[PDB]
């Protein structure tokens, strides 16, 4: 067996981008996802499949399809992207309201720090409203997919809530 983990978020964030920079230790050149990608990363002995589901508006109802056994979300935010924030926040909201994640972990990825107009961690931090979380293991991550800063940072976090030991 591996760690289930739900790659998700509006389209544009980075998703694709963070799956294959993880995977291949590239950059890759993507288009909008209509369905999903998927890989198997392993990260400090411990092997986590990643599913990579398109964030398009028009697909979004297709991510419940893939909450079923999965034990890590990662919410991958474009931090740059203000007029979408509050959208964002309402798309993780709404999955979290999920019984079927109840407990799951949450990993935010802020990504795309590079840009001078990005919002920091602590700033996404607010416009998620992630403080305001009960029950619910989380971490948020400062990114820039495209560089590679701040994901296994990320990962570190996620590994740990996921293994039980060394
Ligand atoms: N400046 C900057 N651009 C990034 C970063 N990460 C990804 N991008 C760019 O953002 C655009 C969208 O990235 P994708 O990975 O295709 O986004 P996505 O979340 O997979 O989008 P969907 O497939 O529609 O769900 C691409 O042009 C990426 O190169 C980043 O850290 N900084
Ligand atoms: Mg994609």
């Amino acid at each position: 067996g591996s760690m289930r983990i739900l790659m998700v978020g509006l389209d544009a964030a980075g998703k694709t981008t963070i799956l294959y920079k993880l995977k291949l230790g590239e950059i890759v050149t993507t288009i909008p996802t209509i369905g999903f990608n998927v890989e198997t990363v392993e990260y400090k002995n411990i092997s986590f499949t990643v599913w990579d589901v398109g964030g398009l508006d028009k697909i979004r109802p297709l991510w419940r399809h893939y909450f079923q056994n999965t034990q890590g979300l990662i919410f991958v935010v474009d931090s740059n992207d203000r007029e979408r924030v509050n959208e964002a926040r309402e798309e993780l909201m709404r999955m979290l309201a999920e019984d079927e994640l109840r407990d799951a972990v949450l990993l935010v990825f802020a990504n795309k720090q590079d840009l001078p107009n990005a919002m920091n961690a602590a700033e996404i931090t607010d416009k998620l409203g992630l403080h305001s979380l009960r029950h619910r293991n989380w971490y948020i991550q400062a990114t820039c997919a495209t560089s590679g800063d701040g994901l296994y940072e990320g990962l570190d976090w996620l590994s740990n809530q996921l293994r039980n030991q060394k």
